[PDB]
């Protein structure tokens, strides 16, 4: 997985979902008055309305990622081994399951400051959704229009990091991911000077020599570095459309194609979908592995009602045939 | 630039065009009876029909890349400094300009073997199209459904290489690009075993460790290696449509986004367009930097037309909007 933010004409947030199969994920809109029930806390009957991507099981929206009506985003990314969920409930904490974590935060908080304050009081508890959908290790990027934070709950406790670059992938932990960037300081967007030695006439026969050293594989660390370099140096767009276009190009730099990353089961890991949320305009844009054309759906300020509203992903290549 | 081939349910050929501006590119169909004029040779009034991408200037199709009615393709890629075009005309060879080279080959040749025999005997001459559109050094990938060759005309002469992998970018010369792959034999699609040392317990905390060492920058050598690794290992598709989808994913691994590659002029080099020709079905599919939706145009047999048929590129993001906003 790779999740990024982007600040331009509007403000954006989104992710690649990398996996060896599709869950049958879809757009899910949770209306303000859909009752959020929690396994160990009091139900929230009236909350901020959400739009996001995930599956519906037992009439409950299991979000992979989502934004709310205030333009606060949240995405769960794989964090295998490092994620620790506690078996013990705490009287002085809000005892919340990892699958309830997106509704808990996005239902109640309008920005990152309010998200941080609420995450500070949390205890992520080890209870699965069902026997069919057991818990997996996750960590979270939470982002609004100004900034973002990373939430990683491990054996040592609940860690919240300011994310200065708006990038997140998978393992290792976030301080290791940020430290890993330091050795790439010498990378450049331009042709560098010959600092190797002035006593040899080193020739440049092509553009893009500045980037030499940037890792190209699809391991989580290499994708963290490549996404950071691509995002931070990406050119500013003139419009919101140019920003969204540029956003999908940035996610395309760390996309996983079928064939290059075979898992232990022998299945091919690939970028199942890519999405971009316009946070100021409350609009989800997305693409799938099977369809390059961007699909858009706006969360409109309507008192929607009671029930989950879904728009299924269409996994067929929509080609404009000119004949 | 990166040009690749792919063999799946059908057989494919295509490229990324990497540049710091757009020429106003368009689909150009040249019918069989469009008279190809040549600066230093006799005009050809009847030939094979082409479909490809480029610009029209003075009613002449200036192809960036194209295919013909037999599914033979040809693409010109940037080859700065290494290309040598002759300043002298030969009395016993066809004196053809670089901008005439795609029509010269694709107009007359049905497969790679015929293209090679014609390329062997050519004299590429140092003549510009016009003052507005001067020559720049190129090298070519020529591909059919079976195989592909690389043409590099340098000071040492006309060099034709069998391309065993169906990959081409820019400098260096092709033997250097192919030799450069040898150091990456250790790369893998799966989590490798700890051969570093069994005296230390090295942990794997994520997928994709096998690829570590694959270069990720947009220099021509790094794109040559990354495109080769991505193309050769890419999964087989069930249908032709899945192959095309997969083809655009392969070109996307070596795409240049605006901002990461600042040229000498200070402008940003970017993938202006990507295309995929279905060679068996003679159909051009393409995308642009500004538009993610694939656009398709088929070459139809039309043995009597003598005028170029053109479809300009849409440089606007065509989004499938499910509902309207309230602004
Ligand atoms: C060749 C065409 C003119 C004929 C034509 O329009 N053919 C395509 C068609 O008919 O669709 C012209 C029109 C605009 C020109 C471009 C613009 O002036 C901008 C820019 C100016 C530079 O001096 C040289 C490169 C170029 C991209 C120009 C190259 C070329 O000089 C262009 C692209
Ligand atoms: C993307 C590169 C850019 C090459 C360049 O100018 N490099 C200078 C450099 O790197 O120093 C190539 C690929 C196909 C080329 C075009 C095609 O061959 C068709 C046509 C051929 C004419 O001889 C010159 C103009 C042009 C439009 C060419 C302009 C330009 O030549 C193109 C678009
Ligand atoms: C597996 C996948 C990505 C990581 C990877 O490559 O393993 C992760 C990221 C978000 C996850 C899903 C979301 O967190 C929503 C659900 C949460 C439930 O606790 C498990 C099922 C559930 C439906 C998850 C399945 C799976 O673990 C997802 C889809």
């Amino acid at each position: 997985c790779t999740a990024i933010t982007l600040n331009g004409n509007s403000n954006y947030f989104g992710r690649n979902l990398d996996l060896d199969f599709s869950y049958g994920e879809e757009v899910i809109i949770t209306p303000a008055e859909y009752e959020f029930k929690f396994r160990k806390e009091k139900a929230i009957k009236n909350h901020k309305s959400l739009i996001g991507v995930g599956i519906v099981a037992n009439d409950y929206p299991l979000y992979f990622d989502a934004i709310n009506e205030d333009g606060l985003g949240m995405a769960g990314l794989n964090f295998p081994g490092n994620a620790y969920y506690s078996d013990a409930l705490e009287n002085d904490k809000d005892n919340i399951t990892p699958f309830e974590f997106i509704p808990w935060i996005l239902g109640q908080c309008s920005d990152v400051n309010e998200a941080r304050n609420l995450v500070e009081k949390i205890n992520l508890i080890n209870l699965s959704f069902s026997e069919q959908l057991p818990l997996a290790g996750l960590h979270w990027l939470i982002a609004d229009r100004e900034k973002s934070i990373v939430v990683e709950v491990t054996k040592s406790g609940v860690h919240i990091y300011d994310n200065p670059i708006g990038i997140l992938t998978n393992n290792p932990e976030f301080n290791y991911q940020m430290y890993n960037l330091n050795k790439y300081r010498n990378l450049s967007i331009s042709t560098p000077q010959n600092t190797f030695s002035d006593s040899v006439d080193l020739k440049v026969d092509g553009t893009g020599f500045g980037g030499i050293g940037l890792p190209g594989d699809v391991s989580p660390e290499s994708r963290f570095v490549r996404a950071t370099f691509s995002k931070l140096n990406s050119s500013k767009g003139m419009t919101v459309e140019e920003d969204i276009t540029q956003f999908f190009h940035i996610l395309g730099t760390v996309e996983q194609i079928k064939g290059v990353n075979k898992t232990e089961s022998g299945k091919e890991e690939y970028t199942v979908y890519s999405n971009c949320y316009d946070l100021d305009n409350k609009t989800l844009y997305y693409t799938t592995y099977e369809n390059r054309q961007i699909v858009a759906v706006t969360l409109n300020k309507d008192k929607d009602g009671n029930r989950l509203v879904t728009y299924p992903f269409e996994r067929k290549q929509i080609i404009n045939k000119l004949n």
